[PDB]
């Protein structure tokens, strides 16, 4: 309704206004309730370098409901599948009012620098990520050479 459209046009703004510098997010084209976003690999991790693009999609009820989120860029990470899909926290059952598009980049910018051990999406990949981290390191940056260059 009419409050979620308020809601996601002041998170733009706020985006605009002070904008995080490794991360942007907004529109499609018109569809204020369809955006893409972009986050730079981070510094020192496996993924530096690379530029990852996701997909934003914001429920009527937002913000009292999560955004759904997803990578489009393929990615070597324990918690992000080939599909695209993140198991993170505030995604899911961790969700506040509170929270932004803002702060979710964030999360998900710190997710790439340390991903979560409880939640393996992609099994392999925590394991390797847990038991060979400097294989996990080489493979991830293999990945990002492969495809977010």
């Amino acid at each position: 309704g009419a409050m979620a459209l308020k809601r996601i046009h002041k998170e733009l703004n706020d985006l605009a206004r002070d904008p995080p510098a490794q991360c942007s997010a907004g529109p499609v084209g018109d569809d204020m309730f369809h955006w893409q976003a972009t986050i730079m690999g981070p510094n020192d991790s496996p993924y530096q370098g690379g530029v990852f693009f996701l997909t934003i999609h914001f429920p009527t009820d937002y913000p009292f409901k999560p955004p759904k989120v997803a990578f489009t860029t393929r990615i070597y990470h324990p918690n992000i599948n080939s599909n695209g899909s993140i198991c993170l926290d505030i995604l899911r059952s961790q969700w506040s009012p509170a929270l932004t598009i803002s702060k979710v980049l964030l999360s998900i910018c710190s997710l790439l620098c340390d991903p979560n051990p409880d939640d393996p999406l992609v099994p392999e990949i925590a394991r390797i990520y847990k038991t060979d981290r400097e294989k996990y390191n080489r493979i991830a940056r293999e990945w990002t050479q492969k495809y977010a260059m």
